[PDB]
RNA sequence: CUGAUAACUUCACGGCGGGCUUGAUGUCCGCGUCUACCUGGUGAACUGCCGAGUAGGUAG
């Protein structure tokens, strides 16, 4: 994967003024990225995940072969999964956490 | 077969000084609650005797 500097430029030029959806995440040597990077140096605006989390009840209730797997915890995985977006990670991750698990099996 | 593989942010700290919420006040007038009601122990634990005894005892 890399990153194009096209959405970091219209994600940045359009959030700069609302505060409840971006999330300011800083880097140190701003000439050796490139003149984007230099130019709003540092900043990189880029879309906060909206609200906290709210939980309410789970269900309103009364072949085969489901599995369950109660409660995973997880502690200090990464937030940044692409270039332009912060908050639950990617879900191409939770698909190698299966195919990973699947292979461990067979 | 996971923006893959590995990862110590740390050390130090005095918020302080002073302070008048006050003055005045009419909640009042009127008022019909009422009519009717089954709780059901058959005979059933009976009769003496001592003691002055509404106490006490004692018989089959």
């Amino acid at each position: 994967p890399v990153a194009s500097l096209s959405m970091q430029s219209h994600f940045h030029q359009r959030l700069q003024d609302e505060n409840r959806h971006s999330a300011i995440t800083r880097f140190s040597r701003t000439t050796n990225m490139g003149v984007t990077a230099m130019t709003c140096g540092g900043a990189f605006r880029m879309l906060k995940s909206g609200a906290k989390f709210s939980s309410p009840p789970h269900h309103r209730l009364n072949n085969g072969s489901f599995l369950v797997l109660p409660n995973i915890r997880v502690c200090g995985a990464t937030a940044l999964s692409s270039p332009v977006t912060v908050g639950i990670p990617s879900l191409t991750a939770f698909f190698g956490f299966v195919h990973a698990f699947e292979r461990n099996i067979n």
